[PDB]
Order: structure tokens, then C-alpha cells, then sequence
């Protein structure tokens, strides 16, 4: 019948037995992300609507505007208690509402939006599609795995053993086409990050830090040629106990070598496309302990791989 042939097509169209490795990765990063929310949310995430988040974000803008104008804390707290009604927290309710809090509350709202959107087609594929990002497992047999393994395990100043469990080929669609390859000097660098950030990184790529009216080369996207340095930023997840790390092609064209720190950099110096923090050496002292590479454009970045690894300790 019409209906049978519909079901038979439905079976075909709705089928993708994508690998365990990729599935387990998706399940983890989402679980780890949800683990962050559950840590500081009285109300379950399922019982928060998208309206609550939109209104919550709307209040932060009013509170931020009011804070800069120097309104009394009476008004600020009155507005903020309305925010906390929509987005309940456990622990403290900061009396001193600084600008730094509002930025983190704004981040939190986005992490809530992720978890709400995804809830909806098995529960594994719903989470994969939600990333809008094409992860593909690379087999240990292939010569691509040995290649990438060595690429990661080259600049290792520290001699701490590294258990490279899984490697995944990753790509975002719009990230590739908008990449500034024409601007030369593209080299593959590493970006460490805690596991709870990964869903957000895969969803929206690496974003520019928000200049609050912390990094020692200003508000840009940092990378390193060394693995030992990227391990420091790639913290172990509470879910699995493993570390995740990105390999990105960073188009950084003209790269100015710096010795002194500079926290006020919103974009690259005039004349250069990027910055290199030169590390402390034998007879060349610097303020940088490790080699930092910083770009201040999202379209100077293009992530290639995700590396799942773990330290002994
Ligand atoms: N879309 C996104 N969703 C969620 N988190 C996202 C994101 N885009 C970036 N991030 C995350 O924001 C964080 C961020 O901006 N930060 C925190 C880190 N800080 C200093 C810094 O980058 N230092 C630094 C220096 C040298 C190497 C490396 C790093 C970090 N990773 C490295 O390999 C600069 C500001 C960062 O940890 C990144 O992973």
C-alpha cells in the first residue's frame, strides 16, 4: 500500500549505524555537559523552556546596562531575583553582581539552550545532528592514525606518557569555506580544553573571549605547537576520566614574536595577522613559559581532529 511503501522508505531514510567510537564520544560530551548544568541547577534542565532562557538573557542585558550606569543594588537585585526564578541555582546568590558574573550567566544560558534543543530518531543521532559537525572515527590500522599520532607526539617538552586512545576526523561545514587559507602561513596547532566545553566548541567552533569592561595575550584564540603545554588546558572529564584536544589549521600569516605580555589585545598588532609568545629559553628570557600562538579572528581557525587521550595520573 501507500502506507507500507512509506514505512519501508522511512526505514531506509532513518538509518545510520555510525560507529561505536563516534557514538560513545557523542554520549560522553553531552553527558559531561549535562553534568556541569546539574551541578548548579535546582530545577531539572528538561523543565526549563526556551522562553525562560530568552527572558533570562533579556534580563542580563538590562542588569548589565544598569550596572554600568551605576544603579542602586536594590534595583539590580530586584532584576536578578527574577533571573534566578527562571534559572534556579544551588549554593550562593552573589550579592555583589559584577560584570564577570553576568558574562558567565550568559554562557550558562547558552549551555541550557543546547540541552533543551537536543531533547526531542534515536537519542544518539539527535545529539549528533545537534552538533552540526561531522565527526568520523579513524581506524588504528590506517596510516592516518600513525601520522596524526606522531604529529601530536613530537613537541613534547615534558616526558609524561600519553595514552592516545581515539582520534576523530572533525569538520564544520561553514568553517571550511570561510577559512582564510589565502592568508598564508597555515600550520596545524593544538588546542586543549575541558571536556564540558566540547559540545559548545563543535556547535559554534572556537569563539573569541568576551572582553569584560584573563589571557596574557588578550582576548583571542590560543594554540600551541607543543603537546605538553596543551595538556595543561585539556582537563580530564568527570564522566569518562579522559582528555580531549583539538588539532586546528591556524592561518596566522604574519606572526609577530613577542617577549612581554599584553592583556589589552582585542585584535592582532597593526601590520601583523597573529601573535607568537616566545617561550623562556637559555639566553632569551620572556614572560611566556610556553609557546603560545594567538589569532583574533574565528575564520583564521579550522579544526581538523579531536584527540581522546589520558595521562597516567
Ligand atoms: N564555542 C565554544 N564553546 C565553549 N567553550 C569555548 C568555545 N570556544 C572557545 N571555548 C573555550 O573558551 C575558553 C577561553 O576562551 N579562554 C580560557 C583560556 N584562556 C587562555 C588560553 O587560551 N590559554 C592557552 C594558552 C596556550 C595554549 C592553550 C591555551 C588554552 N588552550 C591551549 O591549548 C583564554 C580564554 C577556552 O578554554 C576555550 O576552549
Amino acid at each position: 500500500s501507500e502506507q507500507l511503501q512509506a514505512l519501508l522508505l522511512e526505514e531506509v531514510m532513518n538509518s545510520s549505524t555510525l560507529s561505536q567510537e563516534v557514538s560513545d564520544l557523542v554520549e560522553m560530551i553531552w553527558a559531561e555537559a549535562l553534568g556541569h548544568l546539574e551541578h548548579m541547577l535546582l530545577k531539572p534542565v528538561n523543565r526549563i523552556s526556551l522562553n525562560d532562557v530568552s527572558k533570562a538573557e533579556g534580563i542580563l542585558l538590562l542588569v548589565k546596562a544598569a550596572l554600568k550606569n551605576g544603579e542602586t543594588a536594590e534595583q539590580l537585585q530586584k532584576m536578578m531575583t527574577e533571573f534566578y526564578r527562571l534559572i534556579p541555582h544551588k549554593g550562593t546568590m552573589p550579592k555583589e553582581v559584577n560584570l564577570g558574573l553576568l558574562a558567565k550567566k550568559a554562557d550558562l544560558c547558552q549551555l541550557i539552550r543546547d540541552m533543551v534543543n537536543v531533547c526531542e530518531n534515536p537519542p544518539s543521532l539527535a545529539k549528533y545532528r545537534a552538533l552540526r559537525c561531522k565527526i568520523e572515527h579513524v581506524e588504528q590500522n590506517t596510516e592516518e592514525f600513525l601520522r596524526v599520532r606522531k604529529e601530536v607526539l613530537q613537541n613534547h617538552h615534558s616526558k609524561s606518557p600519553v595514552d592516545v586512545l581515539q582520534i576523530f576526523r572533525v569538520g564544520r561545514v561553514n568553517e571550511t569555506t570561510e577559512f582564510l587559507s589565502k592568508l598564508g602561513n597555515v600550520r596545524p596547532l593544538l588546542h586543549g580544553s575541558p571536556v564540558q566545553n566540547i559540545v559548545g566548541i563543535l556547535c559554534r567552533g572556537l569563539l573569541l573571549p568576551k572582553v569584560v569592561e584573563v589571557g596574557n595575550l588578550g582576548s583571542g584564540i590560543y594554540f600551541s605547537d607543543s603537546l605538553s603545554t596543551s595538556i595543561k588546558y585539556s582537563h580530564p572529564g568527570e564522566t569518562d576520566g579522559t582528555r580531549l584536544l583539538l588539532i586546528c589549521d591556524v592561518a596566522l600569516g604574519k606572526c609577530m614574536d613577542l617577549h612581554e605580555k599584553d592583556f589589552s589585545l582585542t585584535e592582532a598588532p597593526p601590520g601583523y595577522d597573529s601573535v607568537h609568545g616566545v617561550s623562556q629559553t637559555a639566553s632569551v628570557t620572556t614572560d611566556f613559559e610556553d609557546d603560545e600562538f594567538v589569532v583574533y579572528k574565528t575564520n583564521q581557525v579550522k579544526m581538523k581532529y579531536i584527540i581522546k587521550f589520558s595521562m597516567p595520573g
